[PDB]
């Protein structure tokens, strides 16, 4: 262009721009105008940097759409900066140094750094809660910078004058407000209301000024909620309907509790007597807290139930409805808002076992079914809908992003330059003197022989460090030191030899030699610091050598790639998430700081845990709520700082954090992706005995053939199969009567043992019959038969032990409990579970491959924890007071309080789950990674002190970092890898079989395909006209939208009528509610009667006309007739369900929805795939429950085991199994069955059965719980995958070819033109000149018409061309094979053919 601007340069366009409206003007395509936006390099025209053209305005070489008067300035980085040049009043001019200077500062990047040097410093000064008095001065300094920035920007573009001003960018005006207060509070009397100074922590958003990557990623994040639509509508609808159901059932059922026994007035007025003390009235008697009872082992209140299956409390107590609600009164069902909150808590899967147990105890066990109905509809499907929608949105965005560049692309490194001469002294390190040593070292260091050897020396070391535990003697330390020294020596020898073998110049090639160098030097320098002092965690980083297997293991490379992609390639989302967490923590602390000082009030300095008085605790609470535990802290709030603030803040942070984490997870996963039967057997050992092919003419030859034919005929009958299935079902079901009450029932044991004998009899006979039927092919080549063989063998050895009378040997009794595998025979009879078990068994190797690396990555942390927390958990306690540690002032170590054990009331004890060895470490890590029971482990860890020393309250605070790091690493990337592997394997299996799904059989295939068909339209008018007047003035209103609008208004009014319900009120509410309900029922009945003669009997179609009838009118008249009895009202439990059917009137609005219909269609699509999974899960639950019934029958009642939740009978065991199947709390069940001490168990107990003791053995319980958890996780993953696959597969419309009626118009016109008979003929010699001008372009060109001479055309008469066959071929081109519209045309031609 030019070196500098001239005054007359812009005149040529200024004299013409203003006349565009009249002279300039007298196909628009609004486009980005060939890219060329700000903050980009964009080398496209020249591609060569200028010499000294930096920091000057340019002539705006750009399309006129974005030129006007603006100009572009570039920096040394060629950053495009646009500035519109217009008059700014005063004496200012676009060509004046006061603007040249501002532009030159704005374009330059230096002051950019300045900004980044300021705000981060602010982020430190803002994190203090007790600032020093002198920091005020520093505050001014900060302001004295920020305003500067704003000033320069104004000087470049203007304030708000013409265009492209400082206030046109959305990100700009945010800083404006930051300036306001920066000059306001200094010179104004502050308002009466304080705590407004928390606005300052919004300038952290200014961090989005670091780079454009933050801006584009924020735009990407915000460009997903618009796609995410109507899914929240469906979620709100489901939550509302479930809350409405829940209100009608458990209303006022959370106040039940039992009080001590009453006594009559005993004369006088208003005087209730009890144990010699008199109370004034009933209100003041039922409200005193002393008159209640506490559940044993906990500081809570017991609840009663009047039903036969709701529990009770001991004698001397009667249960009534009085008092306040449990948990400070924030959980209840009295009103709609609390019910909504409880249902939302149930959706999130927060601590819901508490509410589960409370509701079950108060109302009854039979109500558990209700919970079974919510989880399946609230815990999985809505979450999966959200997941699938966001995944589709992200995939579409990435597809568009890559397609943009795909379309677009089609259409020095030596700063010092002084070390090169040093290379003249390098490389040639062999020196002029010759040596044969180098050749020898090069030869001996050869990969396929020595390298494997070194690998061995790495594995054993990993085991050698694994030998760390409690209570060793000096020998173990000696061996550990010797082994460590030997391994370090061998490593240093390898290094020294390798560097001599391969020249130092080539040594640093891939960086793994660098890794070896740093690990060797670190190990040596750690070995050097081994004296009396300087002892620390000497593992340091020598555990890193475990990763050196990366060469030999092609699986850990994927984990390394994922970890690497977590930084750099996708390194901006982590920054955004960190910024969000930081700002949320700071705002929470600022808001809720000075409201926790009143919560101690005891023990002279006992501060409750999880507070917000400091930055660290706020960060911990933010991390915890991100993990998925928020209700407990919300309860701690809302009683010290208000109720309408914590709710909003917590909901906002939860939503934002979950969205960000989920998007990061998806992005990382996608990046990581980037007739004789066979006689005996084959021709094997037959060379020794060809004794089968013998004379078949005599009896010895014919008998075997006849018998085998007979057996083949016998096994083929269906009656035999049904008999066997019935026997299997009965045998499986007969094991439910083995509870603790079997001894009392004298007349059931004999029947049970007779059945036990008969089952084995029939099974052995059946097995032998099949054994003689087929041959030796089965039981040895078929997979299914081996299981039956093994079970029959177990039963056979059991029966031979029983019959011989030697069943009192001992370990023989162990096989008796192994009968719980009997129900497993039903895994091959129904088609059913066969497909799902096949799919599950076809994926084992991938699971093993992932499991190996998982165990290694947890073993490293187990070793670290074993070192760091060895023997720091013991404490001695006073038995009478309970299980609380005393103090450090009196008792300090074990010796002191073992010397104080004079009267026999001090007991030393250690936590159930600890870190005393590697196995306990594995158990603790499994407990932590599932977020169940981690609180006790964390509390013990923080409470730690010296070796076997008594704990000190919060002595080692900074040990939360280890657990935070573990949760970040081991619970996120391993999950990503597992999900990716499973998805890859499942998709590969899907591609292998073909275009057919896996979890479906033939019958379900037929149903799926048949009901998939869509498209059925029939808007006929079968409306008679007895008199056009009377019906003609109403049917017009019927057709208009006014009718349906009034209908939805009536539905909404009914919804708001059912809105208002609470506990007992005055009758004036009840009467009004009943009157409104009656009016709405009346209007609905009238509405349904308006049908009358409007549609006659022609309305019985697929439309929603039977649904509303049968759901609304029959149910409402039934309920109202049940209510008008007016004689008596017994069994209110049998009364609420009657009016529960009124909720069916709220489900009619779906008919007029938009996407809810499609999502319900997805439900209907998916159900068959979930049926089989449910069947398999139920079978697994049954077998595990019957197995567990026989081991934990007489365990002590403590912690998570109560009288209503135990293993003493079938129903309670099933309830516990349902509770645990979602990993909803199993520490409380594992703890009681783990203890084995005389302080907590009595080995001598008068058990009703021939057994001793009161507690079991953990060695079986640990396996019992672990295997069940693993199996449940694996099955739930399969359900998840099937649901999402179906949901994102049904998102398609395509075309079903429904338009075929308007096809014969052209043919009718042609016939009317030439011959109206539909049987005419044509000739190509005339066609080539006749078929030239045709409208409705459904025809072909003239050359293409000639090719139709021998294209599906019979030859009749003198080589004439049949028109009807041409019509059939033409209609067959699109869909002429089956239909309802073209079928009439084909039938018309066929009928014309007849005559
Ligand atoms: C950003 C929103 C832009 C909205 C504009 C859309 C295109 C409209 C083009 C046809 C109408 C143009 C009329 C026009 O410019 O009139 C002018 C008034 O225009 C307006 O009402 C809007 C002026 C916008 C200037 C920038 C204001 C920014 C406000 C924050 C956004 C003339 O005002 P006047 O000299 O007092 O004359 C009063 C009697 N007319
Ligand atoms: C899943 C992997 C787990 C396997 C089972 C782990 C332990 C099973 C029981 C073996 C006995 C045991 O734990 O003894 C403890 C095991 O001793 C060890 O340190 C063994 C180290 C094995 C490392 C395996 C990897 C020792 O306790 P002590 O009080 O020192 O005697
Ligand atoms: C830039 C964003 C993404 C992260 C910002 C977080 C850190 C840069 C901040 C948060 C808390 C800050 C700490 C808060 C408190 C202290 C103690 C302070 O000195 C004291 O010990 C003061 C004692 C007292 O509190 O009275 C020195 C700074 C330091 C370490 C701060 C250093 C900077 C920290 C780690
Ligand atoms: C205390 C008060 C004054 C705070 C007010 C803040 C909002 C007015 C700001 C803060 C963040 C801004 C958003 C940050 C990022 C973007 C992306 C940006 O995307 C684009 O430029 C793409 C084109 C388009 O979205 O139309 C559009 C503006 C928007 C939504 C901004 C709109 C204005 C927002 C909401
Ligand atoms: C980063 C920011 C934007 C997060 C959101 C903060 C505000 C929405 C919060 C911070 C302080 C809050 C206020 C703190 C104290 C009170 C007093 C409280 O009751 C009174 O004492 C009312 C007295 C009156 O109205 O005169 C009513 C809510 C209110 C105004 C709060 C309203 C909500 C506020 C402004
Ligand atoms: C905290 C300490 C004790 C352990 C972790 C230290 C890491 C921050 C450093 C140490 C060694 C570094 C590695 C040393 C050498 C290289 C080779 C280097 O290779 C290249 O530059 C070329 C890559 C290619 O071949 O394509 C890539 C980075 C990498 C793996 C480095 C990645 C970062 C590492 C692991
Ligand atoms: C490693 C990540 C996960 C920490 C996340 C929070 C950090 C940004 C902040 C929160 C509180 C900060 C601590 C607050 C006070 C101290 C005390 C003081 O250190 C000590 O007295 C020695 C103990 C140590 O440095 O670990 C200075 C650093 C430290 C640990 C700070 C280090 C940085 C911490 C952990
Ligand atoms: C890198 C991988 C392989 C493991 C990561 C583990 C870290 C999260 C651990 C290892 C060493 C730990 C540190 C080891 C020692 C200390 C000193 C400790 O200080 C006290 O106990 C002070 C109390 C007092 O003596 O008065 C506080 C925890 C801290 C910083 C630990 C914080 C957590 C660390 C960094
Ligand atoms: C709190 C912990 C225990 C739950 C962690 C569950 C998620 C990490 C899993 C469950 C369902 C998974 C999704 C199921 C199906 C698909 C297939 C595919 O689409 C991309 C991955 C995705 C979204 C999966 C990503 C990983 C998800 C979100
Ligand atoms: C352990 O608990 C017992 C029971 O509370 C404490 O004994 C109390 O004090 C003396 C003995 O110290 C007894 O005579 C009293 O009967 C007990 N109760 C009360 C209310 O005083 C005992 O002191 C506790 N501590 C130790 C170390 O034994
Ligand atoms: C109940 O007794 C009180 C106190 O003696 C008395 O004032 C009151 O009138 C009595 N109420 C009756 C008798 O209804
Ligand atoms: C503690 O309460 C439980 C609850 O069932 C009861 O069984 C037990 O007997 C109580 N303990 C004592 C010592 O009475
Ligand atoms: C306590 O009251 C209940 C109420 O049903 C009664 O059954 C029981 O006998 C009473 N017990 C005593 C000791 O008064």
């Amino acid at each position: 262009s030019f070196r500098r601007f001239t005054r007359e340069s812009l005149a040529a366009i200024e004299k013409r721009m203003a006349e565009k409206q009249a002279r300039g003007s007298t196909e628009e395509a609004p486009r980005p105008q060939l890219d060329l936006q700000a903050s980009k390099k964009l080398p496209d025209l020249y591609g060569n940097p200028p010499q000294e053209l930096i920091g000057e305005p340019l002539e705006d070489l750009d399309p006129f759409y974005s030129t006007q008067k603006t100009f572009i300035v570039l920096n040394k980085g060629k950053t495009i900066f646009r500035f519109s040049a217009t008059n700014a009043l005063y004496v200012l001019s676009p060509f004046h140094p006061i603007r040249r200077a501002a532009v030159k500062i704005l374009v330059h990047s230096l002051f950019n750094m300045l900004i980044m040097c300021t705000i981060l410093t602010n982020c430190v000064f803002m994190a203090q809660h007790d600032p020093p008095p002198w920091t005020k001065y520093v505050e001014y300094t900060f302001t004295a910078i920020y305003t500067f920035e704003s000033l320069v920007k104004i000087l470049a573009r203007g304030f708000c004058l013409h265009a492209f001003t400082f206030l046109r960018d959305p990100w700009n005006w945010l800083d404006f407000s930051v300036i306001i207060m920066a000059y306001t509070t200094e010179f104004v009397d502050l308002g009466n209301v304080s705590a407004l100074r928390t606005f300052r922590v919004l300038r952290a958003l200014k961090t989005i000024s670091v780079i454009s990557g933050l801006k584009t990623i924020v735009g990407a994040l915000i460009q997903s909620v618009k796609k995410l639509a109507d899914v929240m509508v469906l979620t709100v609808f489901c939550l509302s309907v479930f809350a409405l159901i829940g209100l009608q059932l458990f209303m006022g059922n959370l106040r039940h509790k039992c009080v001590r026994n009453f006594t009559a007035l005993n004369g006088t007025n208003g005087s209730v007597e009890a144990d010699g003390l008199v109370w004034e009235s009933l209100d003041l008697y039922l409200s005193d807290p002393e008159n209640y009872l506490l559940k044993n082992g906990t500081s809570d209140v017991l609840l009663c139930g009047n039903s036969s299956d709701a529990g009770t409390c001991p004698e001397g107590y009667r249960c009534l409805k009085a008092g306040e609600n449990p948990d400070h009164g924030y959980t209840s069902f009295d009103s709609f808002a609390w019910a909504f909150l409880a249902l939302f808590r149930l959706m999130t899967q927060d601590c819901w076992e508490r509410l589960y147990q409370q509701t079950l105890r108060s109302a009854g066990k039979i109500y558990m079914i209700f919970f079974m109905l919510v989880i399946f509809l609230g815990s999985f499907y809505l979450v999966n809908l959200i997941l699938a929608v966001v995944a589709m949105a992200y995939e579409e965005q990435n597809q568009a992003t890559i397609a943009e560049t795909e379309e677009k692309e089609k259409r020095h490194k030596c700063p010092p330059c002084w070390n090169r001469l040093a290379q003249r002294y390098l490389i040639w390190e062999c020196c002029p003197l010759w040596m044969s040593i180098k050749q020898g070292v090069k030869l001996v260091v050869m990969d396929p022989f020595t390298d494997l050897t070194i690998t061995m020396c790495i594995v054993l070391n990993t085991l050698f460090m694994a030998l760390e535990h409690y209570n060793m003697t000096s020998e173990f330390e000696e061996m550990l030191q010797v082994g460590n020294l030997v391994f370090t020596g061998i490593f240093t020898a390898e290094m020294t030899f390798k560097i001599i073998a391969l020249d130092p110049y080539y040594y640093f090639q891939q960086g793994w030699n660098i890794f070896d160098s740093i690990i060797v030097i670190l190990s040596l320098m750690e070995l050097g610091l081994s004296r009396m002092s300087n002892l620390s965690v000497l593992r340091s980083f020598r555990l890193l050598r475990v990763f050196k297997l990366a060469k030999s293991w092609p699986t850990l490379n994927t984990l390394i790639k994922i970890i690497g992609n977590s930084v750099g390639a996708l390194g901006n989302l982590t920054l955004v998430l960190a910024i969000i967490v930081f700002i949320f923590a700071v705002v929470g602390m600022q808001l809720f700081g000075k409201n926790y000082s009143e919560l101690r009030d005891s023990d002279s300095g006992l501060l409750p845990r999880w507070h917000m008085m400091d930055f660290f605790h706020a960060f911990l609470i933010i991390f915890r709520i991100l993990c998925g535990e928020w209700i407990e802290t919300m309860w701690d709030c809302m009683e010290v700082s208000g109720q309408s603030l914590c709710l909003l803040v917590f909901l906002l942070v939860m939503v934002i954090g979950n969205l960000v984490v989920l998007n990061l997870f998806l992005a990382l996963l996608l990046s990581s992706f980037s007739k004789d039967p066979e006689d005996c057997f084959t021709e094997g050992c037959v060379r020794r005995c060809p004794c089968c092919a013998v004379d078949t003419t005599q009896a010895p030859g014919k008998v075997w053939w006849r018998l085998r034919k007979t057996c083949y005929h016998i096994v083929e009958h269906s009656w035999f199969e049904t008999f066997i299935i019935f026997m299997i079902l009965l045998s499986s079901g007969a094991l439910a009567f083995e509870d603790i009450y079997l001894e009392e029932r004298k007349t059931i044991k004999v029947l049970l043992e007779y059945a036990d004998k008969m089952f084995t009899y029939v099974f052995v006979l059946e097995m032998l019959l099949k054994w003689v039927a087929y041959g030796f092919k089965k039981y040895f080549t078929n997979a299914w038969c081996w299981l039956d063989f093994l079970i029959v063998d177990v039963s056979l050895v059991s029966l031979v032990a029983n019959t011989l009378g030697f069943a009192e040997m001992g370990p023989i009794k162990s096989l008796r409990t192994l009968r719980a595998l009997r129900p497993l025979r039903a895994l091959s009879r129904f088609e059913g579970m066969r497909v799902v078990v096949n799919a599950l068994v076809g994926a084992i190797p991938s699971i093993m491959n992932v499991l190996l690396v998982c165990l290694i990555f947890w073993l490293i942390f187990s070793i670290m924890g074993v070192n760091l927390f060895a023997g720091k958990f013991g404490r001695c306690i006073n038995q009478t007071e309970g299980d609380l540690p005393l103090n450090y002032t009196i008792v300090n170590n074990k010796s002191q309080c073992e010397s104080l054990n004079l009267t026999g009331e001090l007991y030393w004890t250690k936590v159930k789950v600890n870190f005393d060895n590697v196995g306990a470490g594995y158990l603790a890590l499994l407990q932590v990674a599932t977020f169940k029971g981690w609180m006790d482990i964390m509390y013990a860890a923080v409470d730690s002190r010296g070796y076997e020393e008594q704990p000190q309250w919060e002595y080692n605070l900074y040990m939360y970092i280890y657990f935070v790091i573990f949760i970040i690493f081991g619970s996120f990337f391993t999950l990503n890898l597992f999900i990716g592997v499973i998805i890859d394997n499942f998709n590969q299996q899907k591609k292998k079989l073909g275009g057919q799904d896996i979890f479906m059989t033939e019958e379900q295939k037929k149903y799926y395909n048949a009901m998939k068909k869509l498209g059925s339209k029939k808007p006929q008018k079968p409306i008679p006209r007895p008199l056009n007047k009377y019906q003609g003035f109403i049917f017009d209103i019927v057709t208009k939208q006014a009718f349906d609008v009034t209908i939805m208004f009536l539905i909404c009014l009914n919804m708001v009528t059912m809105m208002v319900e609470t506990d007992d009120q005055s009758p004036e509410k009840i009467n009004i509610l009943a009157k409104i309900n009656l009016l709405f029922v009346a209007i609905f009945t009238g509405e349904c009667i308006v049908k009358l003669a409007a549609l006659r009997h022609y309305y019985f179609t697929n439309s929603w006309n039977i649904f509303d009838f049968v759901v609304v009118i029959l149910s409402i008249v039934g309920t109202v007739l049940s209510d008008i009895i007016q004689k008596y009202f017994f069994s209110p439990t049998l009364f609420r369900v009657i009016r529960l059917a009124r909720i069916g009137r709220i489900l009619r609005l779906i008919r007029g929805a938009k996407g809810i219909r499609t999502l319900l269609f997805a439900l209907m699509m998916s159900l068959p795939a979930l049926f089989n999974i449910g069947l398999l899960l139920f079978l697994v639950m049954f077998i595990y429950s019957i197995f567990g019934m026989a081991n934990f029958a007489y365990v002590k009642w403590e912690a998570g085991i109560d009288d209503m939740f135990n293993f003493q009978t079938f129903a309670n065991s099933m309830l516990c199994l349902f509770q645990i199947t979602t990993s909803a709390g199993w520490d409380g069940l594992l703890s009681p069955i783990l203890n084995t001490g005389p302080p907590y168990c009595d080995p001598t107990l008068p058990n009703s059965n021939g057994s001793r003791g009161d507690c079991g053995s953990p060695a079986v319980g640990i396996l019992f719980f672990t295997t069940y958890i693993i199996i449940s996780f694996l099955i739930v993953v399969n359900m998840y995958i099937a649901i999402i696959l179906e949901n994102f597969s049904v998102a398609t419309e395509e075309s079903t070819e429904p338009l075929s009626e308007d096809d014969f118009d052209m043919f009718y016109e042609i016939w009317e033109k030439f011959d109206p008979e539909a049987t005419q003929f044509i000739e190509y010699s005339v066609l080539s000149d006749f078929a030239d001008a045709l409208s409705e372009p459904l025809r072909i060109a003239k050359p293409n018409q000639i090719s139709l001479i021998n294209m599906d055309l019979p030859m009749v008469s003198g080589d004439r061309i049949h028109c009807m066959d041409i019509l059939f071929a033409f209609t067959k081109r699109v869909l002429g094979e089956s239909g309802e519209m073209d079928a009439l045309k084909i039938q018309m031609e066929e009928k014309f053919m007849a005559a």
